[PDB]
């Protein structure tokens, strides 16, 4: 499909068992959720952007499909003001800038 | 173009008459560059991004090429990470998302 951007692009995504909504974001270079109680082990991140960083916990080789399309990678769970599908899994659908 | 995101979606842009680099981000509402000099009025204004708020300069009605493409709209100034081109102007130069 084309998303235009007039609005946010904003899209169901399953992780874990659940669905959640999250945005398209080209400028995000990781996966960043909020959160949720992910099984497993992980690893303590920083990561940063305007305002400055937050800690989040990183998750590998997580399952995610995004508008019925399946992606497998890295995820960052924390203290996200919004959830944003990264450039890592916008990759794995085939996801382009067109103009 | 047709632009992948195995590497950070980075174009050149024009504003104020100079060249710089920014960052095509699906993720951000409005259009926020590094600091800068840029001639006309201006007003304080606040933004926030993953990790808090900053104050920036709001200009309006700005012209900015972009690719090659475009564009008249308000860019906001101040301590951003990097530059970042948002769905403000992202718009106006025609880009959607694809899959
Ligand atoms: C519920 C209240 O929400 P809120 O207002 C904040 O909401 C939002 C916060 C963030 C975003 C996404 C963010 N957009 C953004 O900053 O846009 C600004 C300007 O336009 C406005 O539109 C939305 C906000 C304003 C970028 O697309 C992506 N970022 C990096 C980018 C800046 C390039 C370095 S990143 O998120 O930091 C990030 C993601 C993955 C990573 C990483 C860094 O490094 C490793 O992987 C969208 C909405 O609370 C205020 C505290």
């Amino acid at each position: 499909p084309q998303i235009t951007l007039w609005k946010r692009p904003l899209v169901t995504i399953k992780i874990g068992g659940q669905l959640k909504e999250a945005l398209l974001d080209t400028g995000a270079d990781d996966t960043v959720l909020e959160e949720m109680n992910l099984p497993g082990r992980w690893k303590p991140k920083m990561i940063g952007g305007i305002g400055g960083f937050i800690k989040v916990r990183q998750y590998d080789q997580i399952l995610i499909e995004i508008c019925g399309h399946k992606a497998i990678g890295t995820v960052l769970v924390g203290p996200t003001p919004v959830n944003v599908i990264g450039r890592n899994l916008l990759t794995q659908i085939g996801c382009t800038l067109n103009f």
